């Protein structure tokens, strides 16, 4: 079996993809026939309907990875690889990379509203540099929040600089955009959307940043 060369007997307990749930297909059959539509359209990423789109497909897989990133990037990593995946679903490289951008625009088009027009033409620029590393980090900070380790600790302050690498990245390393970004984030919950950053872990984080800025403050 496919699913089976893929994931651990354990992994298919808990991933919501391997249940057999026909309300589930049927979103799918929905979220992909309107990405076919827009792309069919050639539809641009920013247009409003590949925004809502993206966002809700993000949140689809959100809920269908039972919000494991792990399972994420294994499901991507499938569709690279497996034929028999692409005839399953319809979802075709080119409308993974449709998405991608498109979801991409859903937060440059809230962060418009904080940041100044340099400071987004960075975030635009170097949105991707580093985005394939995101998901090992929110698994990471994942099981920091279920083991409930200490932010303060070093393997928790450990996260919080592998956190500020990443986030760098793209907002850049000044300290008044990084105020922006906190503001943004406070405002617009909708930005977490499709992030696998539940309010836990979110709150988890925080705190380790907390630590982290006070120390060689
Ligand atoms: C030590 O503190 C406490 C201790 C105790 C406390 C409380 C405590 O709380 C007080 C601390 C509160 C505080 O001052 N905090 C803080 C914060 C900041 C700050 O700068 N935040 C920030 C900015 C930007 C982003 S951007 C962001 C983020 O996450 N971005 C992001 C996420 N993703 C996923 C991405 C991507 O691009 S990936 C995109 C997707 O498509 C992928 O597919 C993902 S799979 N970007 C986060 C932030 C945060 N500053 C400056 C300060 N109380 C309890 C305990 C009990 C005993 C005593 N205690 C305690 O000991
Ligand atoms: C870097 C971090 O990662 C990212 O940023 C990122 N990762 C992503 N990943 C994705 O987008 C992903 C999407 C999905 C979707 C799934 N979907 C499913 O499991 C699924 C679908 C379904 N679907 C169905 O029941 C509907 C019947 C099949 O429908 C068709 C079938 C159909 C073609 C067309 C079809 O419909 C129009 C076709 O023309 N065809 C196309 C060629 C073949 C021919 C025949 N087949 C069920 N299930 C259970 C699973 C995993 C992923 S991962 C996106 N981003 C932004």
């Amino acid at each position: 079996g496919m699913y089976d060369r893929w994931f651990s007997q354990q992994e298919l307990q808990v991933l919501p993809f391997a249940e057999q749930d026909e309300q589930r297909n049927q979103t799918w059959l929905e979220l992909v026939g309107e990405a076919q539509q827009l792309m069919g359209e050639r539809c641009p990423a920013d247009e409003p309907r590949a925004i809502a789109l993206a966002t809700r497909w993000m949140e689809q897989l959100e809920q269908d990875t039972a919000g494991r990133p792990e399972f994420l990037t294994r499901l991507n990593e499938m569709h690279a690889a497996e034929p028999q995946m692409r005839e399953q679903t319809g979802v075709t490289p080119e409308m993974i990379d449709f998405i991608t951008r498109a979801f991409a625009e859903s937060k440059l088009a809230i962060w418009a509203r904080y940041l100044n027009a340099e400071e987004l033409a960075f975030t635009r620029q170097h949105y991707f540099d580093r985005l394939m590393e995101w998901p090992a980090l929110v698994a990471d900070l994942h099981r920091a929040c279920r083991e409930k380790r200490d932010p303060a600790s070093p393997e928790g302050q450990q996260l919080a600089q592998r956190w500020l690498a990443l986030f760098q990245s793209y907002a850049g390393k000044d300290a008044q955009t990084q105020q922006k970004f906190r503001y943004a984030m406070e405002q617009e919950p909708h930005l977490m959307k499709g992030t696998w950053m539940t309010s836990e872990v979110l709150s988890w984080l925080q705190q380790a940043i907390g630590v982290m800025m006070r120390q060689a403050q």
